[PDB]
């Protein structure tokens, strides 16, 4: 309806997340179920690909495997994720990453995706990537993963945040393509920039 | 505490940026729009495109481009003008598309606007809508937001698109000013309109394809 203005149905499912992820950041220092794990130590295990070493650059790519770890020293759940470095931007040649994350708790499951600027993370910035429930308890909820590579360690122990909350009657997106769709608009807030205005109007390979 | 919505230790756990009230705002106006208001349907965007490849005769990642369009409503009034830039970056892993990322000024006689977004390369192949978010830069459309809609012709796909512009004021503005902030606008825009970047592949390897 409206050749001028065509936006998918699921439009008012994705808007709707918007207040609720505003809201989660103020009720997020202190009804609904609400999933917070602060202060984790993530136990990773990384298996990087280079596709012509010994030079990171694009066509890399890894999976790894992390543990949980809450400050009692308790395993509260794991993550399975994979990267690729796909290109270098434009206006600063920075290597940009996107990551795809499935998180498992033992009474249910969650996934992320989102970019990471090269860059940014080697000099121990917070990397941060929405989350939407898939099933048990999390089903319903929307929330935010926050990591910072240690610096004794920055490719084994990260520490990371955890924070969930149920929205009323869930996301509702089951699609893989809504779901794609949700963690790109949530990840606008917490993402880095893909491809910046150069200045000179042209998008030039570095 | 500058940079970010809530200050403070406690907030690490959930930090959000400053501007994050502006973006949430711009999400009902954007939805809105379907329903001061500039709109040309049906216009005949006449395109100048200057496009290179990096390892021809395949079309993959490093091809790129410049375009300039001009925009002639039916009577065959130039209505405005539109200077583009696109890059070929990556093959999706999942189903081996090639993902493009575009940035485009439009400038009118009364002020300028601008767009950012992906496309799909193997989509517009298919002579599919491609559909950007727009944010007023200037004149009169520097307090509106709005949506671009082109689809090449069949005849000519390479230099005729038919076009829509839609731009609508928001009452003080969409308040985004720093090349960060309107970023971001455009992508959370963008996520309405724009293709899967990289949707999972099941096998959980974002394997190159
Ligand atoms: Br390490
Ligand atoms: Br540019
Ligand atoms: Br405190
Ligand atoms: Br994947």
């Amino acid at each position: 309806m409206n050749e001028r203005f065509t936006l998918p149905a699921h439009s008012p499912a994705l808007a709707a997340l918007v207040p609720e992820f505003l809201d989660l950041a103020r009720a997020a220092s202190g009804e609904r179920d609400l999933a917070v794990w602060e202060n984790l130590t993530e136990h990773v295990s990384l298996d990087y690909r280079f596709a012509n070493p010994p030079v990171h650059g694009p066509g890399d790519w890894d999976t790894y495997d992390s543990r949980f770890v809450d400050p009692a020293g308790v395993e509260i759940g794991t993550l399975q994720g994979t990267g690729r470095i796909l290109y270098e931007r434009s206006s600063d040649a920075h290597l940009m990453m996107y990551y795809r994350e499935q998180l498992t708790f033992p009474d249910g499951t969650a996934q992320t995706a989102g970019w990471v600027d090269g860059t940014a993370i080697l000099g121990g910035a917070w990397q941060r990537f929405p989350i939407l429930g898939s099933g048990g308890r999390y089903g319903s909820m929307i929330g935010l993963r926050s990591f910072q590579p240690t610096p004794e360690a920055p490719h084994s122990l990260y520490r990371t945040h955890l924070v969930l909350r149920e929205i009323p009657g869930g996301h509702g997106l089951t699609d893989p393509e809504e779901i794609d769709a949700a963690l790109s608009l949530l990840g606008a807030f917490v993402g880095p920039s893909v491809n910046p205005a150069t200045g000179n109007g042209r998008l030039e390979p570095p």
